[PDB]
Parts: C-alpha cells; structure tokens; sequence
C-alpha cells in the first residue's frame, strides 16, 4: 500500500542496548557523520521522546515526530499520530528514514524494508533497546569499520541489509 522505502537508521550495542536515561549511552562523532551523510535530503522520522532530546530541527530534512499528543506542535516540524499518518505526509518519498527511539521501531517494525545499524563492540548499562529482528530473507549489502581513536573511543562497524522481497 505504502510505496516509499522504509529504512531504520540505528547505533546499537552488543546487547542491543541503543538508549540509558533518556539520552545515548556512548559519543561518537564519526558514526553521527555517517548518520547525518546517510539520511541527508531524506525525512527523518523520530519517536516524540527522541525528538525532545534532539531539541531542535535537523537542517535540510522533513522533521517528523510521531505522537498520541493530538495538541502537539513543534516550529519547523511536522507532526503524524500514527504509522499511516506518516504514510500519507511520506506518500511520495523515495525514501524515509525510522529514526528511534525503540517504541517507534516497533512501531515500524512491520514495514522495513532496509536496515542500517551500527554495531558497537561493547556492552553498556542502558534501559532502552533496539528490537529482536528475524532476518531471514533479508542480506548483507555493506559493511565497514567505523574510525576507532582517541574521539571514537569503541570498536563498531557499519551494516546494511536489505529485505529480499
Ligand atoms: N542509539 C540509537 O540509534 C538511538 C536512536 C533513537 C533513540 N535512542 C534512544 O532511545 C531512547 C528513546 O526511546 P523511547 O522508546 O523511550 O522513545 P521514542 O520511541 O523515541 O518515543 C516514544 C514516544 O513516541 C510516541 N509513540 C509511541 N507509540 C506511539 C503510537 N503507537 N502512536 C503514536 N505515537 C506513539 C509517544 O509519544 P507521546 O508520549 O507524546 O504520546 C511515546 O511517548 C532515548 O534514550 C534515545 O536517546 C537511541
Ligand atoms: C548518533 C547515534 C545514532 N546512530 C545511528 N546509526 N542511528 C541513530 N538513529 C542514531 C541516533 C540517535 C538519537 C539522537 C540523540 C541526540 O541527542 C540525544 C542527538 C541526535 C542527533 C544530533 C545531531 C544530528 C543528528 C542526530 C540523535
């Protein structure tokens, strides 16, 4: 129904942890790079409690935060209540990018057609995860080696996989 590719963009753990107190549990800006290189010109689309700690529009990208608040507005954002809702503001996407927290991964679950995710070579203390994925006809496209040095203090590399369909 929908036509647009839905692709999650994530940096997760060796436990699948992607979140601790609200906020990320590690720093790392070379992976942000690819992060902001990956998704620029594309929507992101982002879990209310995601985008309050972000605390600001992300330049030259369609903001959209996913919500129940039917009050909700944010300036220079867009804002959808469900998974169709972001279908129809996206209708005409190329590409649209599911951008966390793991509530609204879950919410997307069913429709991701592409996965790209950053595995961190650590395990950390969080409270919030990156949902259990069958990837059974799904295959590895990319892989690389994230930068590791005295900035990037983790070893992680970046995966892509796409859904055989
Ligand atoms: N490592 C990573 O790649 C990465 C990426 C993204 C986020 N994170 C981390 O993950 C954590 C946040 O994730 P989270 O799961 O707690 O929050 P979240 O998924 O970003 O946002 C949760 C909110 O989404 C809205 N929502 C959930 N289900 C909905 C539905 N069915 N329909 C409409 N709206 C719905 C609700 O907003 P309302 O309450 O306003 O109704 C809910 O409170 C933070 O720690 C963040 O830093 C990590
Ligand atoms: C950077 C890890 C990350 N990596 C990957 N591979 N996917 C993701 N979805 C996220 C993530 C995230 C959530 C997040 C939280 C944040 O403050 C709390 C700021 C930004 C951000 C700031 C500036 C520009 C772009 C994004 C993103």
């Amino acid at each position: 129904h929908h036509h647009m590719r839905v692709s999650f963009m994530v940096a997760m753990d060796e436990n699948r942890v992607i979140g601790k107190d609200n906020n990320l549990p590690w720093r790392l800006p070379s992976e942000l790079q690819y992060v902001k290189k990956t998704t620029m010109g594309h929507p992101l689309i982002m879990g209310r409690k995601n985008y309050e700690a972000i605390g600001r529009p992300l330049p030259g990208r369609r903001n959209i935060i996913v919500t129940r608040n039917e009050g909700y507005h944010v300036e220079g954002c867009e804002v959808a209540h469900s998974v169709e809702e972001v279908f129809e503001l996206c209708k005409n996407e190329e590409e649209i990018f599911i951008f966390g927290g793991a509530q609204i991964y879950d919410l997307f679950l069913p429709y991701v057609d592409k996965l790209y995710i950053t595995k961190i070579h650590h395990a950390f203390e969080g409270d919030t995860f990156f949902p259990e994925m069958d990837m059974t006809n799904w295959k590895e496209v990319f892989v690389e080696k994230g930068l590791t040095d005295e900035k990037n203090p983790y070893t992680y590399y970046y995966h892509v996989y796409e859904k055989q369909q």
